[PDB]
């Protein structure tokens, strides 16, 4: 285990920043993830042969969809890495191990369709899992890959630590269901403001990890404008495909998913930053002050979308 991963100078420096873009070279993404695990967790956290086999099976189980693909998995993992590196002492050994794996696995086998579309289509997964449909599926796929021979990266954990890490991963992946975020953020807002937020309270830790998962999952809105703007195209490529599939079931989709209403995109992003993103990063900055650069970048991107609307770009 004297084999370190190193990145070229520009990446070695920029990877520490919240707004890092992992770049268009797919073959560098595994090495970027291993680099992050080594610095975030330690060079001993995982057996490298097992980790590499885990990563390549996870990659194979992401689909070639415009947005919810392998690049998203690694991008979301990198956002978690930056949060963990700016909040060193706040998180246990198992949490750091668990959360980067949770982020890598959080959208496993995504087909580019919302929980709503599965329900309206009457997909088998909607019968198996009544709520957080895709998210229970992502966690199921995680456990499946973990159970493949030579893929159990948690092998050296005790039985109790193993149940703990798999519970961190399960709660973290379920928390990426945006329908759960609204209630979770509201509850964290109340607890921070009334002064009852207690990081020794496991149910409180769970909620804070939940908000971090939402924060990492939405992190396209916290990049530099050229990345945010170009990621928005991939996000909308999926929304519009889903809108088309709604129209095939004889259902008018919400306007955000209707490709006849592309003109309304900039105003839809405004609503989304105001309703979801800004509140998310505001509450996260309150609980974890060193994540402030995410809120700042989100506010900058909101300002850029206001400029699109005024015809200034
Ligand atoms: N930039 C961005 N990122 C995520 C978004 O999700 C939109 C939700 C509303 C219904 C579908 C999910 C939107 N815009
Ligand atoms: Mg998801
Ligand atoms: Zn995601």
């Amino acid at each position: 285990g004297l084999m370190q991963f190193t990145l070229p100078v520009r990446l070695c420096k920029e990877i520490e920043l919240f707004h890092f873009d992992i770049g268009p070279f797919e073959n560098m993404w595994p090495g970027i993830f291993v680099y992050m695990v080594h610095r975030s967790c330690g060079t001993s956290c995982f057996e490298l042969e097992k980790l590499c086999r885990f990563i390549m099976s996870v990659k194979k189980n992401y689909r070639r969809v415009p947005y919810h693909n392998w690049k998203h998995a690694v991008t979301v993992a990198h956002c978690m890495y930056a949060i963990l590196q700016n909040n060193h002492t706040l998180f246990t050994d198992l949490e750091r191990k668990g959360l980067l794996i949770a982020c890598l696995c959080h959208d496993l086998d995504h087909r580019g369709f919302s929980n709503s579309y599965l329900q309206k289509f009457d997909h088998p997964l909607a019968a198996l899992y009544s709520t957080s449909t895709m998210e229970q599926h992502h966690f199921s796929q995680t456990v499946s890959i973990l159970q493949l021979e030579g893929h159990n990266i948690f092998s050296t954990l005790s039985s109790s630590e193993y149940e703990q890490v798999l519970e961190i991963i399960r709660k973290a992946i379920i928390a990426t269901d945006l329908a759960l975020y609204f209630g979770n953020r509201k509850q964290l807002e109340e607890m921070y403001q009334t002064g009852s937020l207690n990081l020794n309270n496991q149910s409180h830790r769970d909620r804070v990890i939940g908000l971090m998962m939402t924060a990492c999952d939405l992190c396209s809105v916290t990049k530099l404008w050229p990345v945010t703007k170009l990621t928005a195209n991939d996000i909308y490529a999926e929304f519009w495909a889903e809108g088309d599939e709604m129209k095939k079931l004889g259902i008018q989709p919400i306007p955000m998913m209707d490709r006849d209403k592309k003109d309304e995109v900039p105003q839809g992003q405004l609503g989304f930053y105001n309703a979801v993103a800004i509140p998310c990063y505001t509450t996260l900055t309150q609980i974890l002050p060193p994540t402030e650069p995410l809120l700042k970048a989100c506010r900058d991107n909101l300002s850029q979308w206001e400029k699109v609307i005024r015809g200034e770009e």
